[PDB]
């Protein structure tokens, strides 16, 4: 009655800033499959990544992404996921999307771009590479994985000033 107002409220919070276990503990005991609510699978599924229960937390964030296929926040976090356990291909679409209504999201982008290099799809890192340096034109770590995606298609020559600027910074 009340008591779900409370917990929702509260556990969505816990997940805001960042105090995941406590978010697990309390949105456990909300989420229901059967009643949907994309606000608590999101939360949820954000504090099950985080809590190391990264197949769980997938699931729900797939779960929610079929129930609101137009949530940016769902989008992302599930497309970031991906990246993270390696699943390349599902992330790129998600993550291009993201990075088109959210321009200023630089690790978007920069994950976009880590996501196309390891598929292989270099002139395309490349470019998401360089938008991710207008955003943060300092980001040594930018400069090493635009490098790395051009000696990769053999551009030498376009590699080392790159190469240089990274470790001018590093």
């Amino acid at each position: 009655d009340i008591r779900q107002v409370y917990y929702r409220d509260k556990g969505i919070s816990h997940a805001k800033a960042g105090r995941y276990s406590q978010a697990v503990m309390l949105l456990e005991q909300v989420y229901d499959a059967d009643a949907f609510d994309v606000d608590v699978a999101l939360h949820l599924g954000i504090a099950y990544v985080k809590t190391g229960a990264v197949d769980r937390g997938t699931e729900l964030l797939e779960r929610s992404l079929a129930d609101a296929p137009d949530n940016v926040k769902v989008a992302t976090v599930l497309g970031l996921t991906y990246v993270q356990v390696q699943k390349y291909d599902l992330a790129v679409p998600l993550l291009i999307k993201v990075a088109e209504a959210n321009p200023i999201n630089f690790n978007v982008r920069f994950r976009l771009g880590v996501a196309l290099d390891n598929l292989g799809r270099f002139d395309e890192a490349i470019d998401s590479f360089k938008i991710a340096l207008g955003l943060r034109p300092n980001e040594g770590k930018v400069h090493r994985a635009i490098a790395f995606s051009y000696e990769q298609m053999g551009r030498h020559e376009e590699a080392l000033p790159h190469f240089k600027k990274a470790n001018e910074l590093d």
